[PDB]
């Protein structure tokens, strides 16, 4: 599923994302926006072997499995696959223990370089939510 932005917003609050750790609602748009366009379906295989997966680009050396990334865990107990579904549920719930895990959003080197420090807010302006 390709969401819309706002559409996104929605769903990223409906599922508690808004202030998560710290991190308003337009730091999640952001980051998903430079990570997959707004694409569940989004892939893409990493040097080392791992591959990102869904709308949030979770890599399956730490966070997921998908029994082809040698050595790697999978610590949000799921297949890789479920990060590619039309509902968010498993990538949002996958991704509170990302940035539960010490280093913040900063785990997503996306939201470094494109998000971290911009006017996020933008991108839940206009938004019903
Ligand atoms: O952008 C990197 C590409 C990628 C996606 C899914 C599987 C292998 C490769
Ligand atoms: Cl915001
Ligand atoms: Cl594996
Ligand atoms: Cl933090
Ligand atoms: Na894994």
């Amino acid at each position: 599923k390709v969401f819309g932005r706002c559409e996104l917003a929605a769903a990223m609050k409906r599922h508690g994302l808004d202030n998560y750790r710290g991190y308003s609602l337009g730091n999640w748009v952001c980051a998903a926006k430079f990570e997959s366009n707004f694409n569940t379906q989004a892939t893409n295989r990493n040097t080392d072997g791992s591959t990102d997966y869904g709308i949030l680009q979770i890599n399956s050396r730490w966070w997921c499995n998908d029994g082809r990334t040698p050595g790697s865990r999978n610590l949000c107990n799921i297949p890789c696959s479920a990060l590619l579904s039309s509902d968010i549920t498993a990538s949002v719930n996958c991704a509170k223990k990302i940035v539960s895990d010490g280093n913040g959003m900063n785990a997503w080197v996306a939201w470094r370089n494109r998000c971290k420090g911009t006017d996020v807010q933008a991108w839940i302006r206009g938004c019903r939510l």
